[PDB]
């Protein structure tokens, strides 16, 4: 009925209904002309011309070993490719955000309620003939037969690049402070109201639940001791609220800034370990700054642990999942001259991009013991049986699942795979090959070009019928991978433009705030620009086992 | 006992304790260094010696009219010093934004609670041993005293300006979007969680409030007939919670987007105008796309709407305050190959700055009435008997008074004068001088320096005994206005900056939003690049009358 269903503006036109049954295309910017934006203009062939694709650059990036080497160590040239990086895409996110899940024209209401998720991509529109807008069937093909024909595992295919499950609980953790779903009102919406990297997993998402969480001396945290080992609060000692089963124990109703990681052991790990680091540089501050109050010592332990963070999803997170030989750096002063906007607004394909369910293993392997799904969840007395120590050494160890190439979910959260889909659908995502076109990638032609294969292509071309029709989040978990990588092309070439400036857009970032006063002086400062995943075990976990986010 | 109690650093160093009793500044990209950041690098000197003052630069731009009319018609000149006087000022203004009344040092706390107004200057600390930080006395002077002898007015000063009732009334409604404090709270808290241009006062802060006020058919807001006569819905009628004393009649207590606009009839006049706007846009936008719903109406409506006052603020009303022969642009497209954030948070000091009692009168004259204070207020039956047209006939006509140079705070809102001046001191406000520095301005020397005139000079220093130690809201008051203008320097200097960011920063002007499908193709595109106070007042006004932010 919209006019607009059929996507028919490209190149990042806006489609407007100009009546019943015509739209116009606005291609005002989009380096194209015409009616549905797809003349280029003369500079914009010349772009296209010269533009290298994603593969090829991720061949560049993932060869020359000797090469890169050479430009790892020359400060000038590490810097030019790292700004590049960053800036490169910064052109594929809308900042000032724009769309959400009730709103794909821009509006007031999009733009200031902070209760969405923002949208890359409009919704499809409520009277469109079909799903996907005028493409395929009346209905979508039947979810539980999508996940169980190609997302389930069979066996468990493990991750070709190495990555372990310091790494998986670590991406749980970190990403799990801005997907924040607020059920009660849908899932385009979100409680993480920060939209970002504010560290509310750890510190609250409100003013009272962070005081709660605050020991109100030192600038520290509450916590408490057990066998000699700090560990977080309880819920009966702080009265923050947090979701336990009720036959949890009250010794073991762990109390931190996410209300859902007493889950797993695995997020309480890194709960712990930071709540630690938070107290540490406490001490650190406390010892700079004999004149400072609890206040400021609070805050200032905060934007620091937020840099740190920041510091390390760049430098050892992401350098890890890139499988590149260049080094990146965290560098702020890289955008200082650059047109950049300070600011982030979570969006909702970003989150369904980073549901990464295969990775996680048919059991939890920690010292001699393999823990069942069953065993694991909400089981805080495993953290406390083995402690930090051995966790972290049985985690570095353990091999994670392979997300892309398809069949790798665990049953054990089939549920969760079969609820992506579902609110995939219940949010009106446009198809796959309509985000890929969004973030310049060449649509799939073929479902075997998709899946690399012919037994899954073939099951989706049964389900699906049309290419064109195939959904966003399943087409992730089944894509072609890079070779011996983890993910395939979409994710990464979605996924990376969200990560980065999810980082990069954050305050402490901006130069006004990137100066060592901000910090408590350049002590604060050097926290900060020497962090890593190997220090933070090493200064929190006890006997500093070696760590890293990869086998 | 803070060893930055005497505010060490300058030129925006950041000054942070070191210990009980050091200090250290922080120079990162001053361009000065040393201990307290007054060495200039080399690149700066060479900046300082090529700038021109505040004042030579104002007195090029309200002289030599014959050339500045050359200019206005050259687009690329125009257009090329339009972006020059916006990224002019853009670096005094942190963004994302920094301190706030509770946080003299930068905190997530202050970044994300939007409950706070933001602060350009940190407070002076709790713990410093005078209110201004070392300097002055133990306390400052009695506020009362200050009030009464240079603030108070004796006779009427007009605005040598021209200003009109007309300029007076869009000022006070257009900033009370953004200046809403919650008193609640405290004087350093607001209500306006938007921070900035969002047509709240319009709409409403909340969805419960916006729906509430709307009429749920072609995008439209509710309104009432009275006489053939277009005004906002009643309380009665809403159930929208507005502040009206209890006395007022049912079918007088009109019910808009902000709830003290019953305060006075001129608010009112500009919100009903301001409604019924919104319902022609709606009319205009239902004939081009007779597809479209309720709320598709609504929202592409008030996107321009929001257009529309960012385009007349600045080429009518600060083009007015500016007195320039340059004629300024509303042209978001000047931005889109500079660096700039488009995001803004309400500084407590513009606030402070945008107190404009002086340019009351004494009586309200509609037509052939002369009204009281106390006849004014609250009293909307004026808006009814006299109606729009009359309206802003009277008000086009009447002048308005002198902001800067002294007593012309109208007797009848002393207490408003008293107050800014006691929150201003609740929320531990830095010293004139200092916000001087802090816009790149020299310090006063002197009271009479301040004032240029010996009277009121004489009196503020038996008060204040340091020019060092001065305020910066009486300072507004009483300072040297430029000739035959309304304002004095500091005015200008500091409010100019906060102005442009608030009216720049909103999202509608980014590059992704700053296009035609945006405001529902060509025709809403031309309804903001169009605007003006005068097609406001005459689409929406009775007989098209004449209008003006000046008086005739
Ligand atoms: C593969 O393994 C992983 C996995 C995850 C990764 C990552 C890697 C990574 C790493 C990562 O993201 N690396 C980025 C690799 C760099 C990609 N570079 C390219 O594709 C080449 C693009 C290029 O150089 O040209 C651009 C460009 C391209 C354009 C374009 C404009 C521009 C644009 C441009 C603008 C211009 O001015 C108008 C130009 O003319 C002057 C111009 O030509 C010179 C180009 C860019 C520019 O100014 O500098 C680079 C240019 O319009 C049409 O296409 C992250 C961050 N990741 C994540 O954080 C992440 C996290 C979670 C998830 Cl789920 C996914 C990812
Ligand atoms: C007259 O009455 C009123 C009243 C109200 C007004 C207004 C007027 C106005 C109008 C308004 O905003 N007027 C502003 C006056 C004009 C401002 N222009 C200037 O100050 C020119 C400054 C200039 O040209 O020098 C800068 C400059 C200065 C520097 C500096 C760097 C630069 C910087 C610079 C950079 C350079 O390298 C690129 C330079 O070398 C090439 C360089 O030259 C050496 C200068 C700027 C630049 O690149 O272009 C202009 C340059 O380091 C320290 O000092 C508004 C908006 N108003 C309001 O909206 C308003 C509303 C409410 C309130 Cl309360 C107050 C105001
Ligand atoms: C370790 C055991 C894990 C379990 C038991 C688990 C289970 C769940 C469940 C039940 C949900 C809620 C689904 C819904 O409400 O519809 C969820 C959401 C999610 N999961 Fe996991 N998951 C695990 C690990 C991971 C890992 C390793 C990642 C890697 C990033 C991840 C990423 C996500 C994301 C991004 C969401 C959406 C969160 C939100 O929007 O609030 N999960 N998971
Ligand atoms: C026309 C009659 C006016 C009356 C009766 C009036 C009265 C008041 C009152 C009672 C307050 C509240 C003070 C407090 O709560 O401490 C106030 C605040 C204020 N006034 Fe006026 N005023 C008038 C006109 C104006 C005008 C023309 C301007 C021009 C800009 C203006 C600017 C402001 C501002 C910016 C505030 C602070 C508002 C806030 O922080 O919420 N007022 N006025
Ligand atoms: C953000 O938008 C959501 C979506 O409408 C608002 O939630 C609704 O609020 C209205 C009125 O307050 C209720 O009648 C609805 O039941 C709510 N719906 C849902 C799905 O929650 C929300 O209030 C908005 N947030 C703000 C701050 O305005
Ligand atoms: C923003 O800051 C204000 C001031 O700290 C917060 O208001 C306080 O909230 C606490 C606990 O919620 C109350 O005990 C105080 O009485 C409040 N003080 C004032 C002055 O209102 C406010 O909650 C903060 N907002 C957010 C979203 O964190
Ligand atoms: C562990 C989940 C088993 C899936 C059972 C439901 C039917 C799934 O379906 C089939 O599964 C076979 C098993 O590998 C594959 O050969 C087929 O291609 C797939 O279609
Ligand atoms: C795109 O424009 C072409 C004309 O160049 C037209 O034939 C076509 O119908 C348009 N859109 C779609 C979805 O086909
Ligand atoms: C919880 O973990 C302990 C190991 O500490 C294990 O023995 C126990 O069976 C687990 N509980 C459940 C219900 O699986
Ligand atoms: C600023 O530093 C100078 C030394 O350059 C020192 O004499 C002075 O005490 C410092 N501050 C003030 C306010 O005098
Ligand atoms: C309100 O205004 C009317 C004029 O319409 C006037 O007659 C009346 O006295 C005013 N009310 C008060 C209380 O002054």
């Amino acid at each position: 009925a919209n006019p607009c269903c059929s996507n028919p503006c490209q190149n990042r036109g806006e489609c407007m209904s100009t009546g019943f049954d015509q739209y116009k295309c606005d291609c005002t910017r989009t380096g194209f002309y015409g009616e549905n934006c797809t003349t280029p203009e003369f500079l914009t062939r010349i772009k296209l011309l010269l533009k290298p694709t994603p593969n090829t650059v991720h061949y560049i990036l993932t060869h020359f070993k000797g090469v890169w080497n050479i430009v790892n160590n020359i400060p000038f040239l590490r810097s030019l490719i790292m700004k590049y990086v960053l800036t490169s895409r910064s052109y594929l996110i809308d900042s000032p955000p724009t769309y959400n899940v009730h709103y794909g024209y821009k509006s007031w209401e999009a733009f200031s309620n902070l209760s969405y998720y923002t949208r890359a991509l409009p919704p499809v529109a409520d009277d469109c003939p079909t799903p996907m807008g005028v493409k395929g069937n009346k209905e979508l093909p039947d979810s539980k037969e999508v996940l169980e024909k190609v997302l389930l595992r069979r066996e468990f295919i493990p991750d070709p690049q190495g990555s372990n499950m310091m790494f998986a609980f670590f991406a749980q953790h970190f990403t799990h402070q801005f997907f924040k779903t607020d059920h009660k009102r849908g899932p385009g919406f979100t409680r993480g109201l920060g939209h970002g990297v504010d560290l509310n997993h750890i510190y609250g998402e409100t003013l009272d639940r962070q005081h709660k969480l605050r020991l109100f001396k030192d600038g520290k945290l509450k916590y408490q001791v057990i066998g000699g080992e700090v560990y977080p609060p309880t819920v009966k000692d702080t009265q923050v609220e947090m979701i336990y089963p009720p036959h949890i124990p009250e010794n073991l109703q762990f109390a931190v800034g996410q209300e859902v990681f007493g889950l797993v052991p695995g997020l309480m790990m890194y709960a712990t370990i930071w709540l630690r680091e938070h107290n540490r540089v406490c001490d650190i501050l406390k010892q700079e700054h004999p004149e400072w109050g609890d206040e400021q010592l609070f805050q200032t332990s905060r934007l620091i642990l937020i840099g740190e963070t920041i510091k390390i999803v760049i430098e050892d997170y992401v350098q890890h999942l890139s499988g590149y030989h260049f080094k990146l750096k965290f560098d702020p002063e890289l955008l200082f001259n650059q047109q950049f906007q300070y600011q982030n607004r979570i969006a909702s394909e970003f989150n369904t991009l980073y549901h990464w369910h295969p990775l996680l293993p048919d059991t939890f392997n920690i010292e001699d013991q393999e823990y069942s799904f069953k065993q694991f969840l909400y089981n805080n007395s495993i953290l406390l049986e083995h402690g930090l120590t051995q966790f972290v050494e049985s985690f570095t160890r353990q091999i994670a699942g392979r997300v892309a190439g398809g069949r790798n979910v665990p049953i054990a959260v089939q549920a969760v795979a079969k609820a992506s889909i579902d609110q995939s659908r219940e949010m009106k995502y446009q198809s796959l090959n309509e985000y890929r076109k969004r973030f310049s990638l060449k649509p799939y032609t073929s479902f075997e070009e998709l899946t690399g294969e012919k037994e899954m292509a073939a099951e989706l071309k049964a389900l699906y019928s049309d290419i064109d029709v195939m959904e966003l989040y399943p087409a992730l978990l089944v894509e072609k991978p890079r070779p011996d990588a983890i993910f395939g092309e979409t994710m990464v070439e979605l996924g990376a433009p969200f990560s980065l400036k999810g980082l990069m857009g954050n305050p402490i970032c901006s130069p006004q705030y990137w100066k060592p006063s901000t910090f408590g002086g350049e002590v604060g400062f050097k926290i900060i620009n020497t962090a890593s995943i190997q220090s933070l075990i090493c200064n929190n976990v006890k006997g500093c086992p070696f760590t890293s986010f990869n086998v």
